[PDB]
């Protein structure tokens, strides 16, 4: 599955996955518990995904793997590319304030939505909304 909607239910090594790029406390201001429809739409080597989350009502599109310096929500960037292997997505990075690798996945397998962005080793996952 992956298509359709999407969200982040729950939070695991979220903070700290934002927290290291530079999200500073005001996140901490309402800003864990929230965030949310990630949303997957699959498309022509791309994926209209949303993330009409707690804060910047959107959503984002890339032709699977393409470049724009967007910060993970308030921290520095997020350039490079993202994309999936058929199963599974993969955020991928290196944003801006280092070289890391959120690596914001989703995967999506089986009962899931494997967000598991592992920019040094951590992942921040816990699963969708779905919607």
């Amino acid at each position: 599955a992956f298509d359709g909607t999407w969200k982040v239910d729950r939070n695991e090594n979220y903070e700290k996955f934002m927290e290291k790029m530079g999200i500073n406390v005001v996140k901490r201001k309402l800003g864990a518990h929230d965030n949310l429809k990630l949303t997957i739409t699959q498309e022509g080597n791309k994926f209209t995904v949303k993330e009409s989350s707690n804060f910047r009502n959107i959503d984002v599109v890339f032709e699977l793997g393409v470049d724009f310096a967007y910060s993970l929500a308030d921290g520095t960037e997020l350039t490079g590319t993202w994309t999936m292997e058929g199963n599974k997505l993969v955020g991928k990075f290196k944003r801006v304030d280092n070289g890391k690798e959120l690596i914001a996945v989703r995967e999506i397998s089986g009962n899931e939505l494997i967000q598991t962005y592992t920019y040094e080793g951590v992942e921040a996952k816990r699963i969708f909304k779905k919607e």
